[PDB]
């Protein structure tokens, strides 16, 4: 399992604050798993790993997640 996240998306969990700008910020203060991706918005963003997130966005993170997709790539 993965699923990653945005910061844009963190910004929305109580434990983290509501603007990436903290998050990004506080990001320093430990610095989650975060992988990079030139496409999802310049030749390197900071995507953050959901399984490095504490415990506190785990739960609220997952939460504001219902309905997203059913299954694919998944190769059964």
């Amino acid at each position: 399992m993965e699923l990653w996240v945005s910061p844009k998306e963190l910004a929305n969990l109580p434990g983290l604050p509501k603007t990436s700008a903290g998050v990004i910020y506080v990001a320093k203060k430990q610095g989650w798993q975060n992988r990079t991706r030139a496409g999802v918005k310049g030749g390197k963003a900071i995507e953050y790993n959901a399984n490095s997130l504490p415990v506190e966005a785990k739960a609220a993170l997952l939460l504001r997640q219902g309905e997203i997709e059913t299954s694919l790539g998944y190769f059964e």
